[PDB]
């Protein structure tokens, strides 16, 4: 009646009366609630709702706030959709020096609204349709509607009236520089280069004026890359084949660790024999891997600025990227030169830490450090420590996954439960707004995943989905579930045109969507490549795997912009903190100091961490720009994590700072992260960068067989680790023409 069994564990199905501890303070006790009751959607919009999108607030305002599918910004409006070209005039770079803060953005202005000639008042903007990584929006009035299709990398905005047709309104009259009849190619007063297209016969009126007029009750709206006519003719062609569908379809090539995404539109034709296909504005992380086959469709010359760089290019019905996987670990192995002794000590230490917040992320950074520390105590031989670690564990998790107590009553905390409205799980005690705003469910959920794919390494039995294994399954299903999932959208966090995931369940901002801490998303997708491995599960490792590596080619760009293209030159920090849609900061969501508009991009360490050091010329260069601005390697706070980066280039480094500050505090203290950062430990520091002292730079260049490994580079010695989650042994073959065996259970080598 009000939970539901999976498994040996439950989820509430409804809302539970919260237990809020006595805590009175009104945020914490906001924080205990509801995603928004009203969804803006059509009745042809059902099941879970799609969430954590760069199109949301179209479906949560009742309108929608601005929003930017690439290389347009929008807004709906009663009036109509406003539409936006950031020019090169409209972007700024600013600094606030005693905030420490950088902002990269443009302006929230309109070019021209998009109007129906039958209303400037229209009711609301509802969510009608949408796919992969297009949406149809449709403002409505009665018998008045106006359905607009856009989406991120499409130079086109399609627009269909009922009861009605075109109207194009402007504050100063543009300057229409090539009339076709029914199409027009036209300029802003300042220099902006848009088109549009109506069906043959259907005029446009009012050139030279402020408003633009067709009869028509199908146009297009097409962002120009230049004022040519050459390039009008070319958008001409695909301004009458309305995107319908699109669908980012995926490959993961074991053998080769290739993953291979095809992006494919199908179309329907507003007049006769328009094709079935698009323009396509590909990004930097696109079109920096696209497929040979691709080549061909490339529009070379077709160039956009935006926020993140220069898009491009290309024609037809769809279009193929290729990207390496590079492997993960369970953990980093026992091949570091420490003093064994002292480690010992500090894993001994590391049952002092507790959790500083009963809500699913505090609770989860300390079950993220207990599941670091289990293998590490392994590898010591402090055996029956790992496996205190491990039940400390278990007896979380098992609390967790239970919604209901002893006497069959759901429990007023440490509980998930089914929001059907939205369609989401939301755990309780929430915070971060991860039940009012949907979101951050792969940073939260992430870390008990990470603590389950422990257990499970050590333990199969409890990982069996008539165990604890399907409420896992059920957490991993909310926050990246298959297609047709009767219960959670598709992918809820990931953008796959994007190419990242996105962290605000709403989207209700006029940036767009946000993502901050990319290292805790690539944390999810490798603690379910780990959880997946162990308990058999091909489907959605495979998944996850995807996920890793095509977030990760994101990362590179528009976080690190390790080819150093994107960031304007006069931006002085070597890191994005936080992408939106429409702009890039150097700043936390909280009062931060100046390592952590960098580390929260790091954090927490763990064996799918090693992505960090591929480009070792821009681990150095970020290091470098933080140091000089701190002015010392005297870290203001989360020493241990600069520490730990640094020795993905420099582990001498590393460790001298570490010798230096490691043993200046004693044991966990909540008050006091100048040292340690609260979600890590001194063990963890510790036997991490040793082991980077002896492996040497991570070495991308190799790939292998089998998806549990990682290749180190020192000097030219290659040192390959895998870890074999089988019951039986295997062999691995590495790229380079190197194999190992591994026995069932275990790392090749510093097993420990
Ligand atoms: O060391 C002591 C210090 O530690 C800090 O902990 C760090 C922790 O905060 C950090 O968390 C990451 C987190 O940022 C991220 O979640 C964000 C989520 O916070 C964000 O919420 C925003 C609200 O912040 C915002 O607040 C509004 C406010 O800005 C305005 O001025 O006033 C309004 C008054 O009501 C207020 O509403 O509101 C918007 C909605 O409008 C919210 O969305 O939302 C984004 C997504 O949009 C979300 O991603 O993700 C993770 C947590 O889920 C974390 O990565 O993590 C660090 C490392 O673990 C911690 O060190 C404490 O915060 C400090 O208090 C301590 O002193
Ligand atoms: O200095 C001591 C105090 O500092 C603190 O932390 C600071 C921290 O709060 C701050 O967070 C930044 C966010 O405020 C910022 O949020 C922006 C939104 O406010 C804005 O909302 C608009 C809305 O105002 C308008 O009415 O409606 C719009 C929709 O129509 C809506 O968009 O949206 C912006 C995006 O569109 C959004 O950016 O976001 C920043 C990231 O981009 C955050 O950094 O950041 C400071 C620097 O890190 C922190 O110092 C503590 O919170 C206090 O307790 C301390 O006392």
């Amino acid at each position: 009646m009000h939970a539901v069994s999976v498994g040996k564990g439950s989820y509430a199905t409804e809302f539970p009366e919260i237990d809020f501890g006595g805590i009175n303070d009104p945020g914490f006790r906001d924080q205990q609630g509801e995603p928004p009751a009203t969804i803006y959607r059509s009745d042809r919009v059902t099941g879970p709702m799609q969430t954590n999108s760069w199109w949301g607030s179209l479906a949560v305002d009742r309108f929608s706030m601005n929003q930017y599918p690439h290389p347009f910004s929008v807004r709906h409006r009663a009036e109509g959709l406003h539409v936006f070209y950031d020019a090169p005039h409209n972007m700024v770079v600013h600094e606030n020096r005693e905030a420490g803060t950088w902002h990269i953005h443009g302006a929230i202005g309109t070019d021209f609204t998009i109007k129906h000639s039958g209303t400037a008042n229209f009711e609301q903007a509802v969510v009608d349709d949408y796919n992969d990584w297009y949406v149809r929006g449709l403002l409505e009035n009665g018998a008045h509607q106006m359905a607009i299709t856009y989406g991120v990398g499409s130079p086109y905005i399609f627009v269909e009236y009922e009861d009605g047709s075109a109207v194009l309104d402007f504050d100063i009259a543009p300057d229409v520089w090539e009339m076709n009849g029914h199409v027009i190619g036209f300029s802003t007063h300042d220099h902006k280069h848009y088109a549009a297209f109506a069906p043959p016969g259907q005029n446009w009126s009012g050139i030279g004026s402020k408003t633009l007029t067709n009869n028509a009750d199908y146009i297009a709206i097409a962002k120009l890359p230049e004022k040519d006519g050459n390039m009008l003719a070319k958008f001409e062609q695909y301004a009458y084949s309305v995107v319908r569908d699109a669908v980012a379809d995926w490959t993961y090539d074991e053998a080769t660790g290739t993953v291979t995404t095809t992006f494919e539109v199908t179309t329907e034709a507003k007049v006769q024999g328009a094709p079935d296909g698009t323009i396509f504005a590909l990004y930097p992380h696109q079109y920096r891997h696209l497929a040979s086959s691709s080549e061909n469709q490339l529009l070379q010359n077709y160039q956009y600025e935006i926020i993140r760089g220069t898009m491009i290019g290309l024609e037809g019905k769809r279009f193929t990227t290729e990207l390496t996987y590079p492997g993960v670990l369970p953990s980093l192995p026992d091949l570091g030169d420490y003093d064994r002794e002292r480690l010992i000590g500090y894993l001994h230490d590391a049952t002092s830490d507790y959790p500083t917040g009963s809500d699913t992320y505090e609770l989860g950074k300390y079950i993220g450090k207990l599941a670091t520390l289990a293998p590490i105590a392994d590898q010591m031989g402090e055996y029956e420590l790992a496996e205190q670690f491990r039940g400390e564990l278990k007896d979380i998790l098992e609390d967790w996954l239970q919604a209901t107590n002893a006497s069959g009553q759901l429990k007023g905390k440490n509980l998930f439960y089914y929001n059907e409205n939205w369609g989401t799980i939301l755990g309780y005690h929430a915070a971060h707004s991860s039940a009012t705003r949907i979101n951050d469910h792969h940073f939260h959920y992430g870390y008990f995943v990470k603590a389950a794919a422990e257990i499970a390494r050590a333990d199969q039995e409890w990982a069996k989905s008539e165990n604890w294994g399907g409420m896992i399954d059920l957490l991993i299903r909310d926050f990246m579930a298959d297609r047709d999932d009767d219960l959670f959208p598709y992918l809820r966090m990931f953008d796959p045109y994007s190419g990242n995931s996105w962290a605000d369940g709403l989207a209700t901002f006029d940036a767009g969507n946000n993502q901050q801490s990319s290292s805790e998303a690539m944390h999810a997708w490798t603690n379910v490549i780990l959880w997946a491995e162990a308990t058999g599960n091909k489907a959605l490792r495979d998944r996850a795997i995807y996920l890793y590596t095509t977030e990760m080619s994101a990362i590179n760009e528009y976080f690190f912009d390790v080819h150093q293209e994107i960031f304007p030159e006069e931006y002085g920090p070597e890191i994005v903190t936080i992408n939106w849609g429409g702009k890039m900061d150097h700043a936390t969501w909280w009062n931060s100091g100046k390592v952590e508009k960098y580390a929260i991009n790091w954090l927490p360490f763990h064996g799918g961490s090693l992505y960090l050091g591929h480009h070792p010329d821009y681990v150095d260069r970020a290091y470098e720009e933080l140091r000089r601005d701190i002015g010392s390697t005297d870290w203001n706070l989360w020493s241990n994590l600069v520490w730990m980066y640094r020795a993905f280039t420099n582990p001498d480094d590393a460790l001298q700072q570490m010798e230096a500050s490691i043993d200046d505090y004693g044991l966990f203290d909540p008050g006091n992260e100048k040292i340690i950062e609260r979600g890590s430990t001194k063990a963890q520091t510790y036997h991490w960068i040793h082991n980077l002292a002896e492996l040497g730079r991570v070495d991308p260049t190799v790939t292998a067989n089998h998806p549990i490994y990682a290749v180190f580079n020192k000097n030219g010695n290659r040192t390959y680790i895998v870890y074999n989650f089988s019951d039986s042994p295997i062999t691995v073959q590495f790229s380079d023409g190197h194999s190992i065996q591994v026995e069932p259970h275990s790392f090749n080598i510093g097993n420990g």
